[PDB]
């Protein structure tokens, strides 16, 4: 990284261009310039380019991933006055603060709702139980009752969660990283419904979010479910919409993961003062909020004066209901994991490649014990040691990656074993996606022989590890 200027790296659906109108600003102001970027992956990239010193000054993302990065040494702590905490909400603050420190700058408060076509649809279903005979009316005049992102745990999580689904319990005033509540009689409640929704073709397995996005804002779907920022398209498409309390699921709310979009400062920057006041003296005021949730809205921002002038907006009011009926993220550094597993489980049971059921129990394993990281040839598994809780630590013997021809090279640590792998040598499947190539195999623990009897908590488990690259 240069000094004398700023690079900011932040999501491709978030309002980038309002957020580069902040940089001119205050490039003219002092003369520094300010380059907005948006790569894909870029949660994952930040770390490994941060690692090394490099990667951007300031960084984007929801707050649930910066606990990782705060853990590696890659954030540098912000110190605001007490002044500037003043002009915040303390809930916002809560959510970017580690181990006793606060990692970043909170900008906005982040929850999906029921987006609805209100002339396809006056009255939106107040649950889910009701979608498939309506999605057959719908049917009748050649539209679709329901579409959305099927790709990212991230938005189905909330009919997951519903009726009893859980990231990490929270218990003694610390989350317990091994007690993962995707594997409950709640969530698989919850994804047997949407797994079923597809078996009856009321939804397509393979639907993303530029798919249900054009759906929608074409008005051939009656209804979607996102965001905020995803709000500018639709006013762009004319289409007459509202935004409402997602459907329950058995006679519960849906619970949405609350997200705060978040700004860190990368811990090998030159330019940590130039980050805080552009930070904090032009992002962080209605001008600079202004212009970003112009580009696209940013929900209820973290500034109390702005978000009272927003409040007005009934869709933010939207957002906020469904939100007060979510869960906030954690930020520990395990939730990257808790992601990868149950992404990796919704999209198998979709396929009807695993049931729900096996899906779901294999995601409280690679939640609890599991780490992936794909790089450009190569896969790393990271297995903890202790994979059940007993306090019984694994051997390395008793762990394969992938089938014979598979040959990693592996390694132990008093807690973990990691698998460094070559990806074609190990993937036992490939396949294709509109969007990604997909290299995929599996993770076994199987310890027989063993003399004893096998009771109660089984010994041998197997888990899906999978890598997506971008296809181009
Ligand atoms: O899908 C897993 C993904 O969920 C969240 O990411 C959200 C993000 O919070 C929103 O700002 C918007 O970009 O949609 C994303 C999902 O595509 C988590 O914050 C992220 O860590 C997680 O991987
Ligand atoms: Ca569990
Ligand atoms: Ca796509
Ligand atoms: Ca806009």
């Amino acid at each position: 990284t240069e000094e004398g200027k700023l690079v900011i790296w932040i999501n491709g659906d978030k309002g980038y261009n309002g957020l580069a109108e902040v940089g001119k600003k205050f490039e003219k102001d002092t003369g520094i310039k300010v380059t907005v970027e948006h790569p894909d992956k870029l949660e994952e990239k930040f770390p490994q380019v941060a690692a090394t010193g490099d990667g951007p000054d300031i960084i984007f993302w929801a707050h649930d991933r910066f606990g990782g990065y705060a853990q590696s040494g890659l954030l540098a702590e912000i110190t605001p006055d007490k002044a500037f905490q003043d002009k915040l909400y303390p809930f916002t603050w809560d959510a970017v603060r580690y181990n006793g420190k606060l990692i970043a700058y909170p900008i906005a408060v982040e929850a999906l709702s029921l987006i609805y076509n209100k002339d396809l649809l006056p009255n939106p279903p107040k649950t889910w139980e009701e979608i498939p005979a309506l999605d057959k009316e719908l049917k009748a005049k050649g539209k679709s009752a329901l579409m959305f992102n099927l790709q990212e745990p991230y938005f189905t999580w909330p009919l997951i969660a519903a009726d009893g689904g859980y990231a990490f319990k929270y218990e003694n005033g610390k989350y317990d990283i091994k007690d993962v509540g995707v594997d409950n009689a709640g969530a698989k409640a919850g994804l047997t419904f949407l797994v079923d929704l597809i078996k009856n073709k009321h939804m397509n397995a393979d639907t993303d979010y530029s798919i249900a996005e054009a759906a929608f804002n074409k008005g051939e779907t009656a209804m979607t479910i996102n965001g905020p920022w995803a709000w500018s398209n639709i006013d762009t498409s004319k289409v007459n919409y509202g935004v409402t309390v997602l459907p329950t699921f058995k006679g519960q709310p849906s619970k949405p993961f609350v997200g705060v979009l978040s700004a860190g400062i990368n811990a090998a920057s030159p330019n940590k003062e130039l980050a805080k006041e552009f930070l904090e003296n032009y992002l962080l005021t209605d001008e600079g909020l202004e212009a970003v949730n112009k580009d696209k809205p940013l929900g209820a921002v973290a500034l109390k004066s702005y978000e009272e002038e927003l409040a007005k907006d009934p869709r933010i009011a939207a957002t906020m209901e469904n939100a007060q009926k979510g869960e906030i993220m954690p930020n520990i550094p395990q939730m990257s994991a808790f992601w990868y597993a149950v992404r990796t489980a919704v999209i198998n049971a979709a396929s009807g490649r695993q049931t729900v059921d096996a899906a779901l129990a294999a995601a409280q394993t690679n939640a609890a014990a599991v780490k992936v990281e794909c790089l450009e040839a190569e896969l790393v598994v990271t297995v903890s040691r202790d994979l059940f809780g007993t306090g019984k630590l694994v051997q390395p013997g008793d762990l394969t990656l992938g089938s014979e021809g598979c040959q990693p090279r592996v390694s132990v640590d008093t807690d973990v074993v990691r698998f460094n792998a070559q990806l074609h040598e190990c993937s036992s499947r490939v396949q294709m996606t509109k969007d990604a190539l997909v290299y995929s195999t599996f993770l076994l623990h199987d310890p027989r022989p063993v003399s004893g009897l096998s009771i109660l908590r089984t010994n041998r488990v197997e888990v899906p590890i999978e890598c997506r690259y971008p296809r181009l």
